[PDB]
């Protein structure tokens, strides 16, 4: 695994998130579920906990965007860059943006929102890209397939635990 330079990490174990808006690709319950599952994946192996805010300022602001969307890194239309997320810190840091020129799916027929969100939340928490080819943190989107038995790599486990420790 890898962290970001100077190892930026959250300095508190309880993090808030807010889902700022919703793709037309999917029912709202399926967006909420995928994001929840993505946070749980990391919760499970650290002493991090998350709660959802519906108003005010959250640590991890999650949004769907196309092209220019208010930072310096515009999205690129269909495929290629699917999403991007900033390392821990105040303001835009921690936040995760999802390119809505993808077709976001609950399954594997378009782009799987759960898998990409798990990977992006990894960045929100302080993990950079892994050299490991089976790691969730491996850069490249590999259509699983079959997300039935998805489990974090050890490597991802080693990375995140090296930042926040194992569950208490
Ligand atoms: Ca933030
Ligand atoms: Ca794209
Ligand atoms: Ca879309
Ligand atoms: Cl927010
Ligand atoms: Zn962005
Ligand atoms: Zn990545």
């Amino acid at each position: 695994f890898r962290t970001f330079p100077g190892i930026p990490k959250w300095r508190k174990t309880h993090l808030t998130y807010r889902i700022v808006n919703y793709t037309p690709d999917l029912p709202k319950d399926a967006v909420d579920s995928a994001v929840e599952k993505a946070l749980k994946v990391w919760e499970e192996v650290t002493p991090l906990t998350f709660s959802r805010l519906y108003e005010g300022e959250a640590d991890i602001m999650i949004s769907f965007a196309v092209r220019e969307h208010g930072d310096f890194y515009p999205f690129d239309g269909p495929g290629n860059v699917l999403a991007h997320a900033y390392a821990p810190g105040p303001g835009i840091n921690g936040d995760a943006h999802f390119d809505d020129d993808e077709q976001w799916t609950k399954d594997t027929t378009g782009t799987n929102l759960f898998l990409v969100a798990a990977h992006e939340i990894g960045h929100s928490l302080g993990l950079f890209h892994s050299a490991n080819t089976e790691a969730l943190m491996y850069p490249l989107y590999h259509s699983l397939t079959d997300l039935t038995r998805f489990r974090l790599s050890q490597d991802d486990i080693n990375g995140i635990q090296s930042l926040y420790g194992p569950p208490p």
